C-alpha cells in the first residue's frame, strides 16, 4: 500500500483523474476555438487570444489536479481525449455561448468532487478546490456572462460591424 | 569568363533578373496606392501608410535579389519598369484586392524559381528563396487575407463608415 | 475557395493535421511520464522535470504546426488524443528507451512530410519542417542516445544507487 | 472638383509629375551603377555607397514631391519609368562624368518648373523648389566636380593604380 | 547497432568524413599561407591576418561536420592531413588566385555532399550544408574575387607599391 | 641569405619545424579522442571538453613555435601529419594513458631540442621553450598523472559507475 496515503478515498482519487480529463478536454476544446478565430477567413485576433489563453489556463488546473494527486499518494490514470465538439464554431456570440456551456459543466463538476470530499469528511481535498479553482470559475463565468451581454448589444441589425467592434475595443490584441 | 561564378546556370541568372524586375514593379504599384490613400478626397492614412511600409520592403527585396547577382557572379540587367495597372485605385477593399492578386503573382515567380534552381541542382540559390523570401510572402498574404475578411465583414449596409473604423482601429497611423 | 491558398495540397493539409495529432499524442505521453517520476514511490525530480519540459515542448510544436496549417490556408481538424501507452513507465531506462522509440517515430513522420512537400513541390513546406523541427529532433535523440549510454553504464550490480547518481549528477533538478 | 486646390496650375501639376519621374529613372539610375560597381570584376566599394546612397536620395525626393502634389490638390500620376542609359558603367571616371550629365539635366529641370512657377505666379511651389532642391542640387554638382577633378588628377600614367587610391582615399567604406 | 542513427546512410557517413578531411587540409594550407607572409622577406601583415583567419574559419567548419557526424550516430574517421600544395606561395596575387581554387574544391565538395543528401532524401543534412556553408563559401569566394580584382588593378608598372597599398588599404592590420 | 638571421644554425631550425609537426599530430590526436568521447554510445562530456581542450592548446603551440621560426629567420616547412593512432579510444583509463604516452614524447622532443640549442650556444632558443612550453608540459603531465591515479581508484568492481564518477565530479562539464 502507499506509504503516505492518509484519509484519500478510492472514489475521490478516480473523481480526481476524471476532472483531469475534463480539464484536458477542455483545454483542447479551446486550442480548437484559438485556433479557429485565428483562419484568415475569420480573422479576429482578440477572439483568438482570449481562447488561446483560457486553453493554457484549463491545462495548468489539469497539471495542480495531478501534482496533488500525487501528494496525496493517489495514482494518475490518463484517459482517451476526445476531440472537441465542433470543427468549427460559428461567430464570436456561438463561441462565446459554447464557452459557457462549457465552463458550467466543468463547474458543476468541481461542485460535485466538492460534495464528494465533504460527504468523505476529505477536508484538503474541499480546501483544494476552493482555493485553486471555485473562485476563479466563478470569475471566468462572471467575465464570460459579461461578454456574451456585449456580444448580444453589439448584433443589432449589422452584426459583422459588432462583431469587429468588440474585438477591437473589448478583447486584448496587439 | 566569371573569376567567380560556380553552379550558377543562364537560366536562373536570367530569372533573377526577371524577378527583379517583378519586385521593383511591385515596390512602384505599392508607392502609387500609397500615395491615392494619401489624397485629400481619399484620406486614409493608415492606408497610406499599409502601403508605403510594401513599397519600401519590395525594393529591399530586389536589392537583396541584386545583391545575391553579384554573390553569385551574375550581370544585373535592368529593364524598362512599367507603370502600375491603375491610377486610381477604388476603395480600401477594391485596394486590398489588388495587393493579394499582385503578391500571389509574386509568390508563384518565387515558386518557378525555387523549381528552376531545384532542377538545375542549384541548393545556394533554393535555400536564398527559402531564407529572404518564401515565408514573408506566405506571412503577407496571410496578413491581408486577415485584412480582407475584416474589411469584407464592415461593409454591412454602411460602408463608408466600416472604411473607416478599419481604418483607424486596424491599421498603424499617428 | 480560400482566398490565400497556394501550393498548398490536399495531402499535406491532411498529413499536417495528422502530424499535430502526433506532436500532441507525444506532449501527453511526456505529461504521463513527468507525473509518474513524481510519484513517492519513485521520486525522481530530475527525471519529472526532463519528461515535464519536453512535454510543453511537443505541444508548443503542435502549435507551430497549426499556426502554420493556417498561415497557408488550409484547414485545422483535430481528432481524438490517444492516451499514453502504459500507466506505468518502470525504471528511468526503461521510461528513456520508451522516449527514444516516441522521437524516432515522431521523426520519421517528420521525414515522410518532408519527402511528400518535396514530391508536391512545396518549398514552404519543406523549410517550414526543416527550420522548426529536423533539428531539433536530431539534438534531442542525440541527447537522449547520451542519456540513455550514460544511464545503462551506472546500472553495474547496483540499480537503484545508479539510478539516483543519474538524475542527482546529469539531470537538472531544485 | 478639388475641395483644397488652389492657385495650382494644370500645367504645374503635369510638370510635376514628369519631374516624379525624373527623379525616379534617376534613383533607377543610381541603384544600376551602385551594383555595377559591386560586380566582383569592378569591386570599388566606395563608389558603390556614393551611388547607392544618391539612388536613395532621389527615391526620398520623388516622395516629396509626391506628398506636395497631393498637399496641392494635383493628381500623382505615374508613368512607365525607363531604364538606365548603360547596363555597363566603364571606370569611375566613365561614371562620375554620366553622373554629372544626369544631376545637370535634373537641375534644369528643376529651374524650368520654377520658371513655369514663377510666370504661373505659384510661390508655394517656387519655395518649396529653393527649400527642397536647389540648393541640394548646387552641393551635388558641386562635390561631383570636386570628385571628377580628384579622378582626372589621378589618372596619370596609372588608371588602375589612381582608381583604387580614389575609391579608398576619398570615398566612404567600411 | 545505433541507438539513435536515422536517415542516415553509410555513403553520406563516408562523405562526410571524407569532407572533414578536405576541411582541415585547407585550415593547414590556410596556416602555412598566414606564416609564409609573416615571413621578414615577405612581410605582409594584412595578408597573414587574413589567411590566418581563415584557418581558424576552416578548422571550425571541420569541427561542425565532426559535431554533426556524431548527432546523426556516424562515426568520425580522421585521414592523414596531406601538406599544403606549395612551401613558398609567390605574390599576394599569387596567394588569392590559389585561394579563390581552394576555395572552388570545397564549395564543389559541398554542392556533391548536397546533391548525394538530395538522392538519399537526408533533409537534415541537405539543411545542414545550407545553414552553416553554402552561403558562407559564396561570400567568401565573391570577397576573394573582390580582392584579386583589385590587386590585378594595382599591379599596373609598379608591383611592389600596389602590393604594399593593397595590404595597407584593403586588408585589417595592427 | 636571411637579413635578420643570426645564431640560428640549420640544425635548429630543422627539428623546430620537425616539433611543429609533433605539435598538430597531437592536436590531431586530441581531436579524434575528443570527438570519440562525444559518441552518443560513449557521451562523457567532461572527458570530451578535457580533450578537445588540449587539442587548442597544442595547436597553439605549434602557431608559437612557427611565430619563433619567423622571427630567428629560419623558414616554417610543413610536412603530412599523420593521422591519429587508434579510431577508437577505449575507456577514459584507456584514453587517459594514451595522452600521457603523447605528452612524454612531446616532452621529451621538447627536451632534445633544448640539448640541442645548449649544444649550439643558442640561449633564445633555450629560453624560448623554458619559457613556453617546459613548465608546461610539466604541469600539463602532472595533471594527467593525478587523474589516472583517480581513474584507476574508481574501477574497484564497478567500472560503470567508477567512469560516470570521475566524469561528473572531477571533469569541467555543463
Ligand atoms: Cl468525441
Ligand atoms: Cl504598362
Ligand atoms: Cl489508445
Ligand atoms: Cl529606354
Ligand atoms: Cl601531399
Ligand atoms: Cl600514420
Amino acid at each position: 500500500s502507499s506509504q503516505i496515503r492518509q484519509n484519500y478515498s478510492t472514489e475521490v482519487e478516480a473523481a480526481v483523474n476524471r476532472l483531469v480529463n475534463l480539464y484536458l478536454r477542455a483545454s483542447y476544446t479551446y486550442l480548437s476555438l484559438g485556433f479557429y478565430f485565428d483562419r484568415d477567413d475569420v480573422a479576429l485576433e482578440g477572439v483568438c487570444h482570449f481562447f488561446r489563453h483560457l486553453a493554457e489556463h484549463k491545462r495548468h488546473g489539469a497539471e495542480h489536479l495531478l501534482k496533488m494527486q500525487n501528494q496525496r499518494g493517489g495514482r494518475a490514470l490518463f484517459q482517451d481525449l476526445q476531440k472537441p465538439s465542433q470543427d468549427e464554431w460559428g461567430t464570436t456570440l456561438d463561441a462565446m455561448k459554447a464557452a459557457i456551456v462549457l465552463e458550467k459543466s466543468l463547474n458543476q463538476a468541481l461542485l460535485d468532487l466538492h460534495a464528494l470530499g465533504s460527504a468523505q469528511a476529505d477536508p484538503h481535498l474541499c480546501d483544494f478546490l476552493e482555493s485553486h479553482f471555485l473562485d476563479e470559475e466563478v470569475k471566468l463565468i462572471k467575465k464570460m456572462g459579461d461578454h456574451l451581454t456585449n456580444i448580444q448589444r453589439l448584433v443589432g441589425s449589422q452584426a459583422g460591424l459588432g462583431e469587429y467592434l468588440f474585438e477591437r475595443l473589448t478583447l486584448k490584441h496587439d
